[PDB]
């Protein structure tokens, strides 16, 4: 006779269950990591599938109101000695990328291209399959024993870890309806148009978390390895 | 389009701006000296050509 | 026998009283609005009368430590096509005014030249009378039943309204006493000298509030309708 | 039976003779003359009498959106060899003065204070009248027969014409009601207060003559000695 709670109960169960169903958004986040303790943020939001694709430079710490040096640091990144740069490494260059992927995911789907500084996924284009399928490598973000998210973290530690970087995810679909086929497939070209983009750059993690993972109620996983989210199925 | 995009740039003619944004993702989130900014757009309108159907419109 | 009891609101009573003396103060506000959302003011405070008159050029935003353009938009606000400027319409132009007067103001009194961009009260100067008597149209701005202020309002939402403004108003005066005849009339002379003049501009109509009206005591309407000021007649 | 004919003589009858009327505005305008052939314009507009006071440094060229040199001139001008400044000759001072009172004024009142560049009427103040009664120099502008305006014109070709410049005129009131007695004083200050002013720069005299002068239907008299203005007493 608790109906308060019944209620509450059915509209957390319902937001679960809303975002996991055909009707729902799959979305996918970039996180690059820069050794000043900033990290950039791209966010896409789609139907049914949705990816983010960057090149080398895109990836760079930009500081908006805060380059010629720089042009020619990735003028030596693109061929050896191709520049005329006044510095051995770049600052503005990721340390580490993590990639997020939304519950309503499908793991099995996700891919990767993650190519050299010239857009290559793997040294040559002539020897290059166009992407890798990554999902055995994401963990479980949880929060009260519920997956809020799909994690992959990688460091570029090296002098050599210079990348172009895209990644795509397919929303679940455990039904035999191809989403895709002839009955639904203008919308499959819709939902292209229709994908909602977010970019932007936090002076730190602490700032990611405050102000966009939280309010947001995304999933995140920081760099001490503590899990952020909101765990909603059958939850009050 | 992004939220940032959106925003008035008169090209040849930022700092602040981007203050603006942060206090716009967030409430209070950033340091803006500015409690409207004239650069968010006031309206919007959607124009399709006459070979659209209508009813397959979507936003 | 509660002795600070009486003190106390014979205090605020002599306060109320004393302003409203020939001996105590006028004062009168005008309040510009910018559209983003900053507001200028301009108080002047004087016995026996007093006024604020400003150009056009005077009242458009100024952003101290933050030019050429909006010197052509006056030219081309002077007269149609008469300036070189890129931009429809300036920001900086006020999209409302606010008057406030003091409660010691004799509303009767109140006048107001509002001119056009070039300074002429009404179209042109043969036909112009001076000014016009507005105060039937001034609000009380009350508080616990008090008068602690009078207020006109008036928006310029459309972008023919540039205007040049000037006001004024006369203490109240309820004797037979003129005090601007022979006996007392160099001291009104003086009091034109001796008139001391505020104007600031706040980001915020939060700040104007919080930082200038608050503070000091004045009477303010926001716009939300909302009145702001301290009533004091026999008050504790 | 031609009552277009008659109304609109009547029409152009009642704002000459509204504006000499006391209900009416007395103007003047100060125009200064630079030697790159620009014009600096001060009106100001006001019921019962009206006036301008400017100091030196006022009157120079200022060309908005376009300095330590102009600042030290000043200093070498207020007292000889005082200064630190880069030229002998300052462009920005005015090669010429012209002050033109509406045909509302009445002449006899017109006083001037033309200062030195310390702003003392006539040498030391020890001696120094504070002003000069200078009407018997001005001349009727005049259009088809009216007088439209009154004109003083006066050069100032000389390397020591270095001045600051005040004028004033009342009024005409060929009754014997005195406007500032007892009865009436009080709207005497508060038409101080509700002068309008206007000031700007015209690149020219032709757009002084084309954007200014014309389209507000004020009196002019330009290099050429021509006269521009609007008759309108008991014309169609």
């Amino acid at each position: 006779r608790d109906f308060a709670g019944r209620e509450q109960r059915l509209f957390n169960s319902e937001q679960y269950n809303y975002n996991n169903s055909l009707n729902g958004e799959v979305s996918v986040w970039v996180y690059a990591y820069y050794s000043d303790g900033s990290v950039l943020v791209i966010n896409k939001n789609s139907q049914y599938k949705v990816g983010i694709s960057e090149t080398f430079k895109a990836l760079k710490e930009y500081r908006c109101g805060q380059s010629y040096d720089e042009c020619e640091v990735n003028q030596s990144i693109y061929y050896p000695n191709g520049g005329d740069a006044r510095k051995f490494h770049s600052n503005a260059k990721p340390r580490a990328i993590q990639i997020i992927f939304s519950p309503s995911v499908n793991v099995r789907t996700i891919k990767m291209a993650k190519g050299n500084a010239v857009s290559v996924p793997d040294e040559y284009l002539q020897r290059s399959h166009p992407w890798e399928a990554t999902g055995i490598k994401y963990r479980k973000i949880k929060r009260d024993g519920e997956i809020v998210g799909y994690s992959h973290y990688f460091e570029l530690p090296h002098e050599y870890n210079s990348i172009s970087l895209a990644v795509s995810g397919v929303h679940k679909n455990p039904s035999s309806y191809n989403v895709g086929c002839c009955h639904n497939v203008m919308d499959v070209f819709q939902s292209c148009d229709l994908a909602l983009r977010f970019c932007n750059r936090y002076w730190a993690e602490l700032e990611l978390v405050n102000h966009y993972i939280s309010p947001n109620a995304y999933p995140y996983l920081d760099i001490n390895n503590h899990s952020y989210g909101v765990a909603l199925s059958n939850r009050q």
